[PDB]
């Protein structure tokens, strides 16, 4: 039986794309950039602070400094941590609190294997940190998805050995992380989007413990 599961953050327990994009349109209001609307937000998603705020620049070919660029990537991440004081348990994804509820009380290794410096702070917004034996420290981690290094800490931290686990994630670049890390991807997602070869299932309902066993016995008797 896998031993731990190794949950990504953004697009598995929750999303907060909206204060991102109240952020960031925000921001380019104060430089008076215009053009920061949905559809122009759907190319910042997922997307680094600085890639992002360069394709904000380009709309107005506005040119800046280096201390410049570095003070308003700085000015839109200290104004989302600000409006994410209101994430609540109302944000977590359907299935996904009552998954952490089975894993523990079932003693299974509850691991966070985000990128993002904000994770213990969502976690304790969304009510959830009761549930998680560890986070990965994505500052101490150098290289970052699709390198496995965060989903390999991540399931050192609980003590379990990746060929031990199971990985949660809505991302290709994730996903490909938790295979480098020898690590069981199941994604959330198309395959389109996702590849045609890991199990998929196209909302985060279908992760359900029971569910997260049948792939795990499926992947035991692949041998052979
Ligand atoms: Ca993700
Ligand atoms: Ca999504
Ligand atoms: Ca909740
Ligand atoms: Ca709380």
């Amino acid at each position: 039986m896998f031993k731990a599961v190794l949950f990504d953050l953004d697009g598995v327990i929750t999303d907060t794309a909206e204060y991102h994009f109240r952020a960031w349109k925000a921001l380019a209001e104060e430089i008076g950039i215009n053009g920061v609307d949905r559809q122009f937000n759907e190319q910042l998603k997922g997307v680094s602070r600085e890639d992002s705020l360069q394709k904000i620049l380009d709309l107005a070919d506005k040119k800046v400094s280096a201390e410049e660029f570095k003070e308003l990537a700085k000015r839109k991440n200290d104004n989302y941590v600000k409006m994410i004081q209101d994430v609540s348990p109302a944000d977590v994804y359907p299935g996904i609190l009552q998954l952490l509820k089975d894993l523990r009380s079932n003693k299974i290794k509850i691991a966070l294997a985000s990128a993002s410096k904000n994770g213990p702070f969502l976690l304790e917004r969304m009510n959830l940190t009761g549930y998680f034996d560890a986070i990965a420290d994505p500052a101490e981690v150098a290289a970052s998805k699709p390198a496995p290094d965060i989903f390999i800490a991540a399931a050192h931290a609980v003590g379990v050995a990746p060929s031990e686990s199971i990985g949660l994630e809505d991302s290709q670049a994730g996903i490909q992380a938790i295979k480098d890390s020898g690590a069981l991807p199941i994604g959330v997602g198309r395959p389109e989007d996702l590849g045609d070869d890991i199990v998929i299932v196209p909302d985060t309902s279908h992760y359900t413990l029971e569910f997260l066993k049948e792939v795990w016995l499926q992947k035991q008797k692949h041998h052979h």
